[PDB]
C-alpha cells in the first residue's frame, strides 16, 4: 500500500477535467512548468555599456544583478510571478 | 436602431480557490503562464556546423528560424508537452 512516496504518477486515468483530474493532480504538473521558469527562463540581458541587467523577459523577476538575488525582486504585473506564488504555496499537509 | 454600448462583461466574481480563480480563470492564469514561459524563453543557436536554429529551451521543440511557428513536433519526454497542452487548450495534433 502508500504507492505515493517517491513516484510522478503510478497511471491515473484520463478524460475528465483540464488537467486530468485537476482536482488534485493540477497543481503537479503546473509547478513543474513554473519551475523552469528558475530552470533557464531567468537570465541577464546584457547592456550597451559593458555589463548586464537581472531582469525576467517579462516582470516576473527584475533587481540589479549584483544585489542579493537569492529573493529576487518581483513585479505582480506580470503572469510569471503568479507561477513563484503557486509553487512557494504548495500542497500542505497538515499534521501533529 | 442601436447594438450595446457597455460592457457588460464587467462581472468580477471569481471563487477563491486553489487556483485563484478556479471554476474558469482557472485555465486562463495558468495559460498565461505556460504562453509566457514559452515566448520567452528560446533562444536561437548558431551553428558553425549548420546554421541559426530555432530551438526551445528544454528542446522539446524545434522550428526552421524561418518560423511557422503552429506546425512543431514535441519532445514526449519533455515537459514542453503539458505546457503545449495547456496554453492550447483546442483540438490539434494526434501525435501517434
Amino acid at each position: 500500500m502508500g504507492s505515493s512516496h517517491h513516484h510522478h504518477h503510478h497511471s491515473s486515468g484520463r478524460e475528465n477535467l483540464y488537467f486530468q483530474g485537476m482536482t488534485d493532480t493540477a497543481a503537479e504538473d503546473v509547478r513543474k512548468i513554473a519551475t523552469a521558469l528558475l530552470k533557464t527562463a531567468i537570465e541577464i540581458v546584457s547592456e550597451e555599456d559593458g555589463g548586464a541587467h537581472n531582469q525576467c523577459k517579462l516582470c516576473g523577476a527584475s533587481v540589479p544583478w549584483l544585489q542579493t538575488g537569492d529573493e529576487i525582486k518581483h513585479a505582480d504585473d506580470c503572469p510569471v510571478v503568479i507561477a513563484k506564488q503557486i509553487l512557494s504555496s504548495r500542497p500542505k499537509l497538515h499534521a501533529v
